[PDB]
């Protein structure tokens, strides 16, 4: 066989490892080895490893880490197998996933998946407070007058949970509150974006978030929700499948809540795309298995809950009423989805971002302060 490596930060259980069970059961003449990397790690190890001389064949790498591969020559170009494939059409995808994969009018990989993050709310905890169930948080300031309600230590609640780890996650986390008060990641320091970070402070200030707020992931601040210790929780679709299993209780998804009445939605971009190292010495196994990875898409978001980063293959229902809710709200939420960049050096913008949050999050600067520092660290790096 042609023995392939393929690296991704999928668990067990999310698409990727299964994905090669299936194929390697093919019995095709291709086998995949798997190895699993964390979050934090998927960037760090792989540009060492492509400089050393011993990528993987392939990788699934988040979307805004795409440009630096590629730009660095670190990823196959993808163009010509894409262009001979029926599997494969450039079609089939949504623009902003397909454009992430594109550099020098080349293509440099192929979407694997796309997301962004909404609004979870536990109706019980709701009725149980005298809210209404079916009438979630619509504005910035019913959302944290509703957190205010449901705080609750005696009863170990939180209102809200979410993420505003110094990490990626962080950045995509505060991303959307800035954008839908004005801002973006180029202009990170307007009034708007301020008073995203102020209430950000609040949230965090009245204890209505959890002070491991600004380290914890997005999956481990969303434990605590499926557990019954917060009542609301900002994350995405990779959450659903485990949400179905674990909590025990009544809950809906709603888009986020804007600064204003009727203020635009907005938020960012999420999910990975599949590249291939650009030394592999199985180019085409390689993309035959991406390939086998699409041909699988349809099926996604039953098997997984997670969503394909294409308009050919809209997803159905899958009969699950709180799945199939939860289904409307993240299509709903995606539409008004940005991209982030795209940047060969988005980590470095990311990481201004990162510390403004935590500069302000602890008290070390104002808001202002932070994000203005935050700008002047952009505007040379972008």
């Amino acid at each position: 066989d042609v023995t392939l490596t393929l690296w991704s930060l999928d668990r067990d259980i999310q698409p990727a490892p299964n994905l090669i069970k299936e194929f390697n059961a093919l019995n095709n003449g291709i086998k995949i080895e798997y190895r699993q990397l964390q979050f934090d790690d998927v960037v760090s190890e792989s540009m060492r490893a492509y400089s050393t001389g011993n990528a993987p064949d392939i990788i699934a790498i988040d979307n805004p880490n795409h440009a630096m591969f590629a730009s660095r020559g670190a990823f196959l170009d993808v163009t010509d197998m894409i262009a001979k494939s029926d599997v494969i059409k450039t079609e089939n995808y949504f623009p902003g996933p397909l454009k992430s994969v594109t550099w020098d009018g080349k293509y440099f990989g192929v979407p694997k998946a796309t997301n962004t993050i909404a609004l979870y709310y536990n109706k019980d905890l709701f009725k149980a407070a005298g809210l209404d169930a079916a009438k979630p948080p619509q504005t910035w300031d019913e959302l944290v007058d509703a957190a205010r309600k449901l705080t609750n230590p005696a009863k170990n609640v939180y209102g809200i949970s979410f993420s505003a780890k110094a990490n990626e996650e962080g950045t995509f986390q505060f991303l959307p509150w800035a954008q839908m008060a004005g801002a973006t990641y180029k202009n990170i320091n307007t009034d708007g974006a301020v008073k995203a970070l102020e209430t950000w402070k609040t949230l965090l200030d009245e204890k209505l978030a959890s002070p491991d707020t600004l380290t914890r992931s997005q999956w481990d601040s969303t434990a605590t929700f499926n557990a019954g210790n917060a009542a609301m929780a900002i994350s995405g679709p990779w959450e659903i499948d485990r949400m179905l299993k674990d909590a025990k209780f009544d809950w809906g998804v709603t888009l986020l809540p804007v600064p204003t009445p009727d203020a635009p939605r907005s938020s960012a971009m999420g999910d990975y795309n599949w590249a291939i190292f650009s030394k592999t010495k199985h180019p085409a196994e390689a993309f035959k298995a991406i390939e086998f990875f699409a041909s699988k898409d349809k099926d996604m978001f039953k098997n997984f809950g997670q969503l394909p980063a294409r308009s050919d293959i809209p997803v159905p229902p899958t009969g699950n009423a709180l799945k199939d809710e939860a289904l409307k709200t993240f299509v709903e939420q995606l539409k008004y989805a940005q991209p982030r960049g795209p940047s060969p050096e988005w980590p470095k913008i990311s990481k201004a971002i990162q510390d403004a949050i935590q500069g302000a999050l602890s008290g070390q600067m104002t808001p202002k302060a932070a994000l203005d520092q935050a700008a002047e660290k952009i505007k040379l790096v972008d």
